[PDB]
């Protein structure tokens, strides 16, 4: 789809079998998600926004549905204030910006 | 133009009088520069990221070259690491997603 910005870019995506809310966002260069269960191994990682570091769960090849397309790939979880979509996964669903 | 997002959208923009590198970030409802002391009115704000909040000072209604294309509007300015472009501007200068 062509998506406009005069609203919040969220669209519904599927992961570990849940569906859920999430913001396409651009300025994101890692795909960070709310407090929630994956399967499998993770690692201890921390990034840093616009005010501050956090501490996240950093789980890989992680499949996600993203407005129906098909991504597969990291997955941080923490406390971001929403759930985000960064360019990691935005690039394999073949999403630009166009002006 | 389209700008794929292999890398950080980072675009000039001019504000101010001054040239800058700035995300096009459809993750931000707002535009934050970086520190820069401009002239006029007015009023504080805090806003919310990954790691918690900062404080910033709201101008309204500054003139804004974002490649190109003018724009006028709200800027926060504050010590954000990263100017950003947010959707109160993308609008203007016509962006979207796509894929
Ligand atoms: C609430 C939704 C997100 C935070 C999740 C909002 N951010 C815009 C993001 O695009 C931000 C923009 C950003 C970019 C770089 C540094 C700081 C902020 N990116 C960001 O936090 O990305 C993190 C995940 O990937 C990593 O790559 C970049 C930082 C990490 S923001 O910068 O905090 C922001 C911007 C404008 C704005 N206007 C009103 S509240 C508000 C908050």
């Amino acid at each position: 789809p062509q998506i406009t910005l005069w609203k919040r870019p969220l669209v519904t995506i599927r992961i570990g079998g849940q569906l859920k809310e999430a913001l396409l966002d651009t300025g994101a260069d890692d795909t960070v998600l709310e407090e929630m269960n994956l399967p499998g191994k993770w690692k201890p990682k921390m990034i840093g926004g616009i005010g501050g570091f956090i501490k996240v769960r950093q789980y890989d090849q992680i499949p996600i549905e993203i407005c129906g397309h098909k991504a597969i790939g990291t997955v941080l979880v923490g406390p971001t204030p929403v759930n985000i979509i960064g360019r990691n996964l935005l690039t394999q669903i073949g999403c630009t910006l166009n002006f």
